[PDB]
């Protein structure tokens, strides 16, 4: 029920991508949504000591240069606290799913936002998910990049039929 987002190297995206390119990173966690946005007054507020405990995941922000913790506090604002109700069971969960997405191709692994690439004639997927969902920025016939992993379709399994 709750959706795995992670951001991909690509140094063709300004931003996020870019910055993991860089920096030698394939895979940087997004998020773990459940169905359920929290609205309102956080119930603890998330210090950087605590979010820094998730070791792996680049902030989205260049006013970071794409470290911590704005991505992070900005996650257990709208999806951790109403969810989970305490930061350190959150905090375990997004590091030790982004331990596993360093590790590499996650056994399931969707693309969500793609940038077609001219050149090497293939869709880099900027981010994935661990879901099929409608497609962003794919052009249709394309094969598609993971972090330099070469797949046919969206996914790296079947959904179809
Ligand atoms: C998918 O997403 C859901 C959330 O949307 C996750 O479910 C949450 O899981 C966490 C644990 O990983 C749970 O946190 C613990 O909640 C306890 C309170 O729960 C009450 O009972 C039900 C659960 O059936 C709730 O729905 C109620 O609202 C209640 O409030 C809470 O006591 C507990 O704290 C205890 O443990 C921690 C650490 O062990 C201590 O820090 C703490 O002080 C205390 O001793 C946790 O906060 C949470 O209940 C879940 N919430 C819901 C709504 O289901 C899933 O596990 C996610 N799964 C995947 C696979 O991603
Ligand atoms: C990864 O992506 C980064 C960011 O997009 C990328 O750098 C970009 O590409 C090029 C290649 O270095 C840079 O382009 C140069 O930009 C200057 C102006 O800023 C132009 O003057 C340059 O033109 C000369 O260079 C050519 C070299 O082949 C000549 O043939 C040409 O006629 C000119 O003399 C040139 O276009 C560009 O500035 C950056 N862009 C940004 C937005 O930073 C890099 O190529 C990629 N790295 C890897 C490892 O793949
Ligand atoms: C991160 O990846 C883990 C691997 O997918 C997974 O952790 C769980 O723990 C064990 C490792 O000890 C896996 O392997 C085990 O498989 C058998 C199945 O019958 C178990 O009985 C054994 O203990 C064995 O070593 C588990 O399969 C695995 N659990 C699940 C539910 O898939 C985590 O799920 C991953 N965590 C996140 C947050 O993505
Ligand atoms: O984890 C993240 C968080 C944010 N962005 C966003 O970064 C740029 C911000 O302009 C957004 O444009 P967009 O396609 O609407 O969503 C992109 C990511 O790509 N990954
Ligand atoms: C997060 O995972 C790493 C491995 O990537 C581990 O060494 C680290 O201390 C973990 N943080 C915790 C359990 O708070
Ligand atoms: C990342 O994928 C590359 C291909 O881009 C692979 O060769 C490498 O071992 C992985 N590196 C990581 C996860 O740091």
């Amino acid at each position: 029920e709750n959706i795995t987002q992670w951001n991909l190297q690509d140094n063709g995206t300004e931003g996020i991508q870019r910055a993991m390119f860089q920096r030698g990173v394939n895979r940087s966690l997004h998020g773990i949504w459940p169905e359920k946005i929290c609205t309102g007054v956080p119930s603890h507020l998330a210090t950087d000591t605590e979010l820094k405990a998730i070791h792996g995941m680049m902030d989205a922000s260049e006013k970071t240069n794409y470290t911590c913790c704005r991505l992070q506090r900005h996650e257990w604002n709208k999806h951790g606290w109403c969810n989970w109700y305490n930061i350190e069971p959150w905090i375990l969960l997004m590091n030790k799913t982004q331990a596993n997405l360093t590790e590499g191709q996650p056994l399931r692994e969707c693309a969500v936002t793609c940038r077609y690439d001219r050149d090497s004639d293939l869709n880099v997927v900027t981010q994935a998910r661990d879901s099929p969902t409608p497609l962003t920025g794919c052009k249709k016939g394309k094969n598609f990049s993971f972090a330099g992993i070469l797949v046919q379709g969206p996914c790296n399994f079947e959904i179809a039929v």
